């Protein structure tokens, strides 16, 4: 599973990577996540638990935050796992301002998924991989307000 998109977000570089650099905000911005713990240096463990029937489950993951370039460029590497299956996952954002107003953020990913779950198809895999993301970026516009191209 590689992708890559880009969003054009409401805010400048500072507002957009001050949100993404919040392990309180994460929280509340990734699906299903219930707490983000802290257990290393840019390194935290997330309880999932993910209600989207096609992948319906529980599963822990380690998220780094690693290359970081502040306030334009980060590294993730995730190593998710739970009942349905598992994920090894690296992305890389890259911010970009477009003026004034307005940032670009693209990025890149690449996820090995494995266990029952990966045998719902690369398409389909795919849809879910983009409604996260979609999601996350969605919820990420919003809090930022207060202060989607997706290829696969």
């Amino acid at each position: 599973l590689n992708g890559n998109g880009s969003i054009e977000l409401k805010g400048t570089v500072e507002e957009v990577w001050s949100k993404l650099m919040d392990p309180s905000i994460l929280s509340k911005c990734i699906m299903g996540c219930k707490s983000l713990e802290l257990i290393g240096e840019d390194k935290y463990k997330a309880d999932l638990q993910i209600g989207i029937a096609a992948v319906k489950g529980k599963y822990d993951a380690i998220i780094e935050v690693t290359d970081i370039k502040p306030p334009y460029h980060y590294k993730l590497l995730v190593n998710g796992e739970g009942g349905p299956g598992f994920v090894n996952a690296e992305g890389v954002i890259d911010l970009t301002p477009i003026n004034d107003e307005c940032t670009q953020l693209t990025y890149t990913y690449s996820a090995e998924v494995g266990g029952k779950v990966a045998a719902i198809g690369q398409r389909m895999l795919g849809g879910v991989a983009k409604l996260l993301i979609s999601d996350f970026f969605k919820k990420i516009q919003k809090e930022i307000a207060k202060s989607h191209h997706h290829h696969h």
